[PDB]
């Protein structure tokens, strides 16, 4: 049984449609952590946010490293609150900026810790079908933090079977971390273009390429991972055991 009055608030995080993110700390103790508030009119309205509830309850049972940690929640008359864990250094987007791309090293490293936390996730029956740089989170020590921001996700990172209107599975996953691998190398998106349109017809052909700089070993595991049937994509085994994976990962 937690309340407001347990936490000291500090500075905003970020901002959504339902609520904020603030930096907090609990008194007693000056542990340092995430909360965000939601306001109940505004959930009850965009919807029956009962999809939050469901959400809640499937997040706090997930303890992976990779995953960002909710440590629980409470609620008062017209707020609602989420306890997380929180992540010092920020987004992945963000570094992303700063650097404009990442060296094979840090790209394999961060490849290797999301096909874990992928295969810990389908185990328990969770599929993501979204996992943009914007929602992945850093901690302490750099590690990646898989955050759940589209609880309640742009063309860029969709696969083919979805925008052709067909039934997906955990294979999503899989195109997701090809489409990821390749942002990180080459600072962009394989698909992105000047119009929607554009963008869709690429993606359900299938047509990208790859600038001079780009790894033959990198280009296999793109090429393998962007695949337009869904079933000639890998197995998450497969992807940690690759050649250029194990070249380049710093473990
Ligand atoms: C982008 O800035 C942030 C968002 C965060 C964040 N956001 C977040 C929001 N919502 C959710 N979750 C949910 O909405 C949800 C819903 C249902 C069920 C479960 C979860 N998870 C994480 N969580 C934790 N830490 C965060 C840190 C963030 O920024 C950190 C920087 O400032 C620190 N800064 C320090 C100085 C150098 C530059 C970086």
């Amino acid at each position: 049984q937690w309340a407001l009055e347990d936490f000291e608030i500090g500075r905003p995080l970020g901002k959504g449609k339902f609520g904020n993110v603030y930096l907090a700390r609990e008194k007693q103790s000056k542990f340092i952590l995430a909360l965000k508030v939601l306001f109940k009119a505004q959930l009850e309205k965009a919807g029956v946010e009962h999809q939050l509830r469901r959400e809640v309850e499937i997040q706090s049972h997930l303890r992976h490293p990779n995953i960002l940690r909710l440590y629980g929640y409470f609620h008062d008359a017209t707020r609602v609150y989420l306890i997380l864990e929180y992540a010092p250094l920020g987004t992945v987007y963000r570094e992303l900026q700063k650097l404009s791309k990442f060296d094979e090293q840090r790209t394999a490293t961060y490849i290797t810790e999301l096909a874990n936390a992928l295969s810990y996730c389908h185990s328990k029956r969770v599929i993501h079908r979204d996992i943009k740089p914007e929602n992945l989170l850093l901690g302490s020590a750099g590690e990646l933090k898989i955050a759940d921001f589209g609880w309640s996700g742009t063309l860029d990172y969709l696969p083919p079977e979805m925008i052709e209107g067909r039934m997906h599975d955990e294979k999503v996953d899989l195109w997701s971390l090809g489409v990821l691998c390749y942002e990180f190398l080459v600072g962009k998106p394989p698909f992105e273009a000047n119009t929607y349109q554009e963008t869709y017809k690429r993606i359900s052909r299938v047509e990208f390429t790859f600038p001079d700089f780009v790894t033959e070993g990198a280009r296999d595991l793109i090429s393998r991972l962007l695949k337009h049937n869904p079933s000639q994509r890998p197995m998450l085994r497969e992807v940690l055991e690759h050649p250029w994976i194990t070249a380049n990962s710093s473990k």
